[PDB]
């Protein structure tokens, strides 16, 4: 019987990390690339074809999920795994992020806001997300946090972290509180605190204080530009405990990745551009029309092996649903691709050259 | 090897026949339904998924084809067999009727028309329209007629027969003046004559002196009514020669399908709505939000093996794809069912009492 959560670290090169997540709904090999279950197109795929991708675990969005079709109701007819087709760990974030860029009146207590889709009224806080991500019955539950802006004064930073860490405080404490969701799921952190190295610090030494299984790093990818990002990834990840998974939320392209595991992290989510290892394409430029070759010549996925890009230009281009569904499988195909061959070059000892061949070619 | 083309009738009941069409791609059971395969969400799926469900031939709209992405595109790049994924054989249309529904300048020679997408001049005519067909590849080529409206008067219902009749044998010369298309494809001619007993016997007496591989009742199913579709066909199918293929194109509803294979029909074709032996329902309708039976607890389809009533309707009622694609898989699935079950009862002469019994239940 597999443990509720254990994260084994199985070789090391620098500050990058291959490892497993053990989860009682199944492995995790890290680093992580974590598709959006919750997306139209992503849904639209098979739970199948997601999982013959690679991929180990998929996110959900709690904001969307709670909205539409509500919470209470996926409890109802079966928990978000009955409702996703998919039997492996989800993550489900806290909703939070969403709140603030989807749809509000803050106060220390949490948030109330209106639906975007039909004024109806909502409300978040650290016990109510962490009431829905069991409802939804998630296997790794995101802390309710406060997100900052960017850029933002150190008032405000500090401020927002500050308020971060006491929500996180009564994230772990509701979560506790739940025997079910506690003997079952796991709880992650985020560490809050902007560009500002002593807030990452303070953020850091109070969310290992609480403790957690998982630490975020937060409120990056908000605008910084990836010389910034790995700016603060540089002093920030260190300071989060080793022997936990370090999660980069909402990152991010392939080159953001792959510097993103040089410096220590774990786990990766985000959201006509198609990935190759010679850098990005937009399938619907004119220079595609008579390409016949796949979208990556050597990506193994069941598009590649199919379609070529004179096809899927033509698609894209009439806002034909197949054209998005095999761009969509493709480019995650890619990205699990991409993470298999991070884990490798890790175990392997050779990381280092692996990222610096990587970039030679898809800065190409 | 296969022929090019053999129908065979292995059992009769009445008017209603089961049998075979054999074609150099693949045999086709009949009565026989062919999903529009051109359709989007039908496109969506995979091919695999359209024949599981048994479907052994599907169809394609020249005219939406020819606008985009263009035949001459399609056929420079490998043939609509390869642009569906598609190995077996496809029906395709002549274009005309979508020019009359969708796009106009009408004369002896053809019509020219302007893309309802971006306003540009085409032309169709027996001879462009067999010449596309022929640049798609499909294996069942339709020849161009001139449709009747209806309600027409007499003067005008017998003039576009007559008309369609003259283009009729200019398909029939246009199709057998290309080698590749003569001796790989068929060529089906359309009946028309709309509620005239006279003229549908002229036009019959037309089409089988000039000699086709199947003959189509065409001019129905364009407002008329069930009882006045089925008033027509009493009398037009027995018009037609016995020992060929008889298709009744755009027809239709569960019920339509069977009344006419009672009929003599062997072919049929058409475009929230669910379909159950119990009659359709519409899924978005608020008495299955807390349903958890599949779309039909009788069918054996991918779609009701896995999912409720209660989440479809979700699905569509917020217009997500997934939904459209999960209804249009079961809608398929549903009517090859159906014609599976037509043909089972008429190989075993229970072909009347299999009508009688679906329609009690179907419209209990
Ligand atoms: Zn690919
Ligand atoms: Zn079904």
């Amino acid at each position: 019987d597999r443990p509720r959560f254990s994260f084994s670290i199985a070789a090391r090169e620098g500050k990058a990390r291959t490892g497993t997540i053990e989860m009682k709904r199944g492995v995790i090999r890290t680093p992580a690339f974590m598709p959006v279950g919750t997306a139209a197109t992503v849904k639209a795929l098979k739970p199948e074809t997601v999982r013959a991708t690679g991929a180990d675990i998929i996110l959900g969005n709690t904001y969307h999920l709670m909205l539409r079709p509500g919470a209470e109701r996926i409890a109802k007819l079966g928990g978000l795994h009955s409702f996703m087709g998919w039997d492996r760990p989800i993550l489900t974030d806290s909703g939070g992020y969403q709140v603030m860029s989807l749809s509000t009146k803050q106060s220390e207590e949490g948030v109330t806001f209106k639906s975007h889709l039909d004024g109806s009224r909502h409300m978040l806080s650290p016990e109510r997300s962490i009431e829905i991500q069991h409802l939804l019955g998630s296997d790794i539950v995101m802390a309710f946090d406060e997100c900052t802006p960017y850029p933002a004064t150190p008032s405000r930073a500090a401020s927002s972290m500050e308020r971060s860490m006491r929500w996180a405080k009564r994230s772990r404490d509701a979560f506790d509180s739940r025997k079910e969701q506690a003997e079952n799921a796991a709880l992650f952190g985020i560490q809050q605190g902007s560009v500002f190295e002593n807030l990452r610090q303070q953020s850091a030494d109070a969310l290992a204080e609480i403790g957690f299984d998982g630490y975020a790093v937060g409120g990056l990818a908000v605008g910084e530009g990836q010389d910034e990002m790995f700016r603060v990834l540089d002093f920030s990840v260190p300071m989060l405990p080793d022997d936990k998974p370090h999660y980069l939320m909402g990152v991010g392209k392939p080159d953001d990745i792959v510097g993103a595991v040089e410096r220590g992290i774990d786990m990766f989510d985000c959201v006509g551009q198609a990935f190759t290892w010679d850098g990005p394409i937009n399938i619907r430029n004119a220079r595609f029309s008579e390409d016949l070759k796949p979208l990556d010549s050597e990506c193994h996925c069941a598009v590649c092996q199919k379609w070529s890009r004179a096809y899927i230009h033509d698609l894209i281009r009439a806002g034909e649903i197949l054209g998005a569904m095999l761009m969509t499988e493709h480019n995650i195909a890619f990205y699990q691709q991409l993470m298999q061959k991070i884990r490798d070059s890790i175990s392997e000892g050779r990381f280092s050259q692996f990222a610096q061949d990587f970039r030679a070619r898809y800065f190409a």
